[PDB]
């Protein structure tokens, strides 16, 4: 059964609730982004009407196969009547295709539903700024204090200097980058466009960066794993067994790799600079965690909902324990209280 914080009080919508069957009373079902825990339960058997952004119909069609005709995408930053109620779809700083969802209900109320967000101060500069917000469904994924984690910008200059320096010292090596959904595509295009390679990889993954409307993109990747020195694989792949098969699928072009693993958080993250990160080494394997994350950091939360001022907070990540939801609620409350709403 859906829950509470899945809901839109006074309309016929839901958001990200697939996979509860037919919800009693929903008239569209909102998509914000082609992530799995988001669209789980969309088939080619979903007859229900799917509104969501251009990139998210391309992965809905082409990748799981829903009918055309459920597929209602929507331009950003325009306000649209849905079933007799202004919406409008923002950028979300996500991966490709995700978006915020801002409801104009006919009582008058004005509800933002982040999805799964990035907070940037660009967004005090949308539509949002506009009018007055009274409730906030919000991804709290990172809302605590000790989450703090660099710049998007900071990890891929250290990821383009790491991988030019070693591959200019061996023009042998072989970067391989590991992915397990769409999103963070800037590691391996960054890295790709400084060695001058394209990024090979499955045809299955091809396909699916086909549909994400990325200009010129036939320009930088490719299916043909001989021409290419930047290889994509299956994140769970990467590891030293996993990358030493690799490697002799390789019939001897390569003698060493250098391996990313873009993560969210990791605890390393508390002590340590971006500057100062060390890999993982077997013999001539070496594999980095670099801290590229797609969500707010505890401090962008903050300032983006301090900006906001919404007279009530609904998370949506970590609800599942009292003392998450516990603490999640303290610190609403701080900053309430500091910057006086
Ligand atoms: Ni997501």
């Amino acid at each position: 059964t859906c829950p509470f914080y899945k809901k839109i009080p006074g309309t016929g919508f839901t958001v990200d609730a697939f996979q509860y069957g037919v919800v009693e009373g929903c008239t569209a079902y909102f998509l914000t982004h082609f992530h799995s825990d988001h669209y789980a339960g969309l088939s080619k058997h979903f007859t229900f009407p799917v509104y969501c952004s251009e990139i998210t119909g391309n992965l809905l069609k082409n990748k799981l196969h829903v009918q055309e005709q459920y597929i209602h995408p929507l331009p950003l930053d325009t306000e649209c009547i849905v079933n007799g109620v202004k919406v409008v779809l923002l950028d979300a700083n996500h991966c490709p295709g995700a978006v915020m969802i801002l409801f104009y209900l006919p009582n008058g109320t004005v509800i933002l539903h982040t999805g799964d967000f990035r907070a940037d101060p660009s967004m005090e500069r949308s539509l949002l700024a506009d009018q007055k917000v009274h409730m906030l469904y919000l991804d709290t994924t990172y809302c605590s204090p000790e989450y703090t984690f660099p710049s998007q910008q900071e990890v891929i200059r250290f990821a383009i200097n790491t991988a030019f320096e070693a591959v200019t010292l061996n023009p042998h090596a072989l970067v391989v980058c590991g992915t397990y959904s769409i999103g963070k595509e800037k590691v391996f295009l960054a890295i790709a466009d400084v060695l001058g390679s394209k990024v090979g990889m499955s045809q299955e993954k091809y396909k699916t960066l086909q549909c994400l409307n990325i200009p010129e993109i036939n320009s930088l990747i490719t299916t043909d794993m001989c021409s290419s020195l930047v290889h994509l694989l299956p994140m769970m792949q990467i590891n030293f067994k996993g990358l030493q098969s690799h490697l002799k699928k390789c019939g001897g072009k390569y003698n060493q790799i250098l391996a990313f693993r873009p993560t969210g958080w990791t605890h390393s993250n508390k002590f340590t600079r971006i500057a100062d990160v060390i890999p993982q080494t077997k013999g001539n394997i070496s594999i980095y965690g670099i801290p590229y994350s797609e969500h707010s950091s505890y401090l962008e939360m903050k300032r983006f909902v301090q900006w906001l001022k919404p007279q009530k907070i609904i998370p949506t990540v970590n609800v599942g324990t009292w003392k998450s939801r516990s603490t999640m609620e303290k610190y609403f409350r701080e900053w309430k209280l500091e910057a006086g709403y």
